């Protein structure tokens, strides 16, 4: 049941914004280790004497990396006056974020038909406003509001290339690395309470819940055509093993951005690209599932992948889930920086065709049983 | 003349720290950009609840990348009980270095006959404690004092594998890259006055300033075997073109460490795979000089190089300057982070052989006026 009962009408993810302590480095190593081009900047060599900001992109994809500069740059400037690309960032407030978590998304960008309305609608609906809504170069509206701990659902819309006030990179500095991913499948909150949470953020979209003892509690919010997806989780107290979103409560200091999950048109392609240069300046990947693991896939997904794709997945460590209307495959990075807090998910989706329908397969919450039950087994 | 004053007993550069906000994103793009390999960690893996801390190495080039964790981690240690493995790190501290700076180096640290001794002989001779000295594990001794702005000059001592309670990283995790990076050559810091900057160095160590209108005045402090070299620049107000080192201070919030100078046992095989990956993570580096340049290469190194070797040079867009003892190859990166502060040099010495002497070649000052020259003779 999909009550289709969103309050504004939003299109799809646009893009995610990370605040850092200094957005080149970060940006060259997500750029190497994830196969995304330099296609836009906002900086010094752009009259921007606020802020960094690098933005990469592969197929549909963008990732933003944001640093401040000195204030002392932009001292005479205000509001009115500001050489800011991005009229919401505060050096005091990008500062105070990144000491307080590390490293990690502030934005969770969606594109709307409206930015204005959708802003107006959702405070009138409970959302708590961080940034009113800015018009750019009268081209482009942005708006924000707060989603859990210090992120915010950031609202663009576009009345007919990123944003004003960026340029596109000289070609000579762009290379064009591609290893496959395609765009942003969905975002995923960690948060003390999940009830809470579910009710603000479904309270102030429209946003249904999604047809879905391990460390968490979850549950999945959505779009109207339901390619705007947004689990959040909870810990589960008083385990034996302590739990993930507990642990990253703790080193996060408090709510926020847990994992993104990428879309890749070919996944064997991705993780060969990614776990080639996993020492090199790239990600590393979580440990592989026992062979255990892939002896029971075949008689769980072998309609749908062959021997040969099987063992493909054994060599790469994917895992592989199923819903009733399609397959999931996914892996995990490790921790994208010095804290246990943020990673990335790579996935690919079978079936549910129509295009394809969003969340086909799920989310994987199956691999949590089917992985103990390979380990024990395995170890026996 | 070198009246071999210094006032302790050094042997060579040890290792330079930067400070971050991401230690492990910011040593990953240097490890793929430069070459080096993972080497040591202190982290939580390790214990380190503090901070996390990555050593990377390049034959005797060993640079550390840290960075400050929650403080909530560590709320209940105090300096007695600390899991720092570098006691003179401080949350505070380096939030506000980094805030003040962005990414940069805090310590410029050098090897000791006796780290105590070295401070206590320092601050009686002038130098501004930063940090007393502490013996670790009974095996290794370090302190700090203020070099300029807020850098350090750290002392280092062992008795008899780079610090007590850093491990060493699992080969898995550790691929042997090299590019023939081999040590540190020399490291340079911008200040606003000159003159009171070497008094106070030159008045702590005893360091004797090494033989010897295009924005700086600058100086060399060195080591009795002059293999610790420490240039230290000034800007010359009043020009057409700005000082670079007056732009240094005015985006890095003052005095720092400007260029850190890495000897090459290759210089051609280095350029070739740094620039390989300059738009793949890596390192850029300053525009090239005009062929005219090179044509006038031949009527002063034409002794030293052949013709294959120059037109090597040209490719790769080395300078090459000479003293009246040796020949000096040389490149500048671009800056290696979000400001126009730091930037890295690629340097191979040749001549001056007994082992070679250290400034074989001077620092390339001469490549000042050549470059000019060489740049408006080619328009014309
Ligand atoms: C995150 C995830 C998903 C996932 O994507 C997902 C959503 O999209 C929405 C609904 C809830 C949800 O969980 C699916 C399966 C997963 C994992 C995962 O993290 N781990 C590793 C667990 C060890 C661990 C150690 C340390 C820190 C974190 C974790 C798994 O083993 N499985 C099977
Ligand atoms: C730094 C250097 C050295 C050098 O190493 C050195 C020392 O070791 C010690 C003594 C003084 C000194 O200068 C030598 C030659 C150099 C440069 C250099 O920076 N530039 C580029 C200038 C444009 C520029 C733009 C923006 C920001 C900075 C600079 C050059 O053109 N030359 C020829
Ligand atoms: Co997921
Ligand atoms: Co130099």
């Amino acid at each position: 049941k999909n009550p289709k009962s969103d309050k504004f009408k939003v299109k799809r993810f646009h893009h995610i914004e990370f605040w850092c302590g200094d957005a080149t480095n970060v940006a060259r190593r997500f750029s190497w280790g994830l196969g995304m081009r330099f296609s836009a900047k906002s900086d010094l060599s752009t009259g921007n004497m606020v802020h960094a900001s690098y933005l990469l992109t592969s197929g549909d994809l963008r990732f933003l990396f944001t640093a401040p500069y000195s204030p002392s740059l932009s001292a005479g400037e205000i509001k009115p006056t500001t050489t800011a690309s991005i009229p919401s960032f505060d050096h005091g407030s990008c500062r105070s974020f990144f000491s307080s978590h590390g490293l990690g998304v502030r934005a969770v960008a969606i594109e709307v038909e409206d930015a204005e309305s959708a802003f107006s609608i959702s405070v009138a609906n409970g959302a708590i406003p961080s940034s009113p809504p800015i018009v750019l170069n009268e081209a482009v509206t942005i708006a924000e509001v707060k989603l859990y701990g210090d992120v915010v659902l950031r609202y663009v819309s576009y009345k007919a290339e990123f944003l004003p006030g960026f340029e596109r990179v000289e070609d000579a500095s762009s290379f064009p690395l591609d290893y496959g991913i395609r765009r942003l499948d969905h975002a995923v909150g960690n948060v003390p309470e999940l009830g809470p949470a579910l009710t603000y953020v479904a309270g102030f979209t429209g946003f249904h819940q999604f047809a879905e003892e391990s460390g968490l509690n979850s549950a999945v919010l959505a779009s109207n055509d339901e390619m705007v997806l947004l689990p959040i989780n909870e810990p589960v107290h008083g385990t034996k093993r302590k739990s993930q979103i507990q642990t990253y409560l703790e080193h996060n200091e408090g709510a926020g951005l847990q994992h993104l999950a990428l879309m890749s048109e070919d996944i064997f392609r991705t993780l060969r690209e990614m776990r080639k240069r996993s020492s090199i300046g790239g990600f590393d990947f979580m440990p592989s599932p026992p062979p255990t693991y892939y002896q029971n896939l075949k008689k769980r997904v072998g309609d749908v992948l062959s021997d040969d794709q099987i063992k493909e997945c054994e060599e790469l460590g994917i895992l592989v889930d199923r819903d009733d209307q399609g397959t999931l495959l996914q892996i995990f990075t490790k921790p994208l920086g010095d804290r246990p807090t943020i990673f990335i998910e790579i996935i690919q989706r079978v079936g549910c065709m129509m295009y394809q329908s969003g969340g086909c397969g799920g989310f994987g919450k199956g691999n949590f049983s089917e992985l103990f039950k390979s380990i024990e087994e395995y170890e026996k």
